[PDB]
């Protein structure tokens, strides 16, 4: 099986030099708050690189922002790892409702969420409730993508090729990090600028980019294999299909950011919401580009 030539129109916004820095600093994070990792857990993390991800993704950031994010990623596939009782649908409903209680305030239990509590403290605290009701929003729509699949998979029933795609926008966990992005880049969206259509557009493109990316990389319900079932194709013809389908989106970011531009001038923007929505004009390109030289490279 080979790759297929992908459409990159993005350029590189570089790579985070303290890549090394936060690698250290993540896994003395997961020492400190006694998270316990297995063998073929510790060799599973190693081999995915969260810090190689968070440093494309956010390469201007500075190292405290660098080293937080890096720990929710840590995080976030300490969790996918467990859920992969994770088939079980009444195991994930409790598991789940237990780290959202965590989130809102429960008192923490397990080292998984006494790392949460700690996540959620350095993270949440001084944002606005804007950002905060966007940041939960996105963070429990991903958790809950685990119990979706589980009852899902225990009832027989297979997603079809749209559905999937609308789950992979929350099961990805990119949207959780476009919050993250928030911060790092001293920005904050009313959420009249949220509500934008090109925004939107924008925001959702830049997620499903990371999304069909992710499953091309990747040889659980994958997007190449739906196509595969959906066209009755061989792997190879499955492949190039779904690079296809990546071009697309990433004309759908190109297509978005124009039509963003468009909608800041003929609605009058100015300010720092004008800031804020240039901010992620110019950045996003940066965050799929990072994202797929991620998976790609
Ligand atoms: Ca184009």
């Amino acid at each position: 099986i080979t790759l297929p030539a992908f459409h990159m129109p993005f350029q590189s916004a570089g790579c985070h030099p303290g890549l090394a820095e936060t690698r250290e600093a993540a896994w003395e994070w997961a020492a400190a708050e006694g998270l316990d990792l297995s063998v073929p857990a510790r060799r599973k993390m190693i081999r995915t690189r969260p810090e190689l991800w968070i440093s494309l993704i956010f390469p201007q950031a500075t190292q405290a922002h660098l080293d937080l994010f890096c720990q929710w990623l840590f995080w976030a596939f300490l969790v996918d790892d467990e859920f992969d009782a994770g088939r079980d649908p009444l195991m994930c409903e409790r598991a789940i409702a237990r780290l959202v209680d965590v989130f809102d305030g429960a008192a923490p239990n397990g080292p998984m969420e006494r790392a949460l509590a700690g996540l959620r403290d350095r993270t949440c605290r001084g944002r606005s409730p804007q950002w905060n009701r966007q940041f939960r929003r996105d963070t429990a729509a991903w958790l809950w993508t685990y119990y979706a699949e589980a009852v899902e998979r225990a009832a027989g029933q297979v997603p079809s090729r749209a559905e999937f795609a609308k789950h992979r926008r929350d099961s990805v966990a990119m949207q959780p990090f476009l919050c993250l992005h928030e911060i790092t880049a001293g920005i904050d969206l009313p959420d009249s600028a949220r509500s934008l259509p090109a925004y939107i557009a924008l925001r959702n493109a830049v997620t499903d980019h990371s999304g069909l990316c992710n499953d091309i990389c990747s040889f659980e319900h994958n997007a190449v294999r739906l196509i595969q079932r959906d066209r009755g194709s061989t792997l190879q013809e499955a492949v190039d299909e779904a690079g296809i389908q990546l071009a697309r989106i990433a004309e759908r970011v190109q297509r978005a950011e124009r039509e963003l531009i468009e909608e800041i001038e003929a609605a009058g923007i100015d300010g720092p919401t004008r800031t804020a929505l240039e901010r992620c004009v110019r950045d996003y390109r940066g965050l799929v580009r990072g994202d797929f030289d991620y998976h790609a490279r």
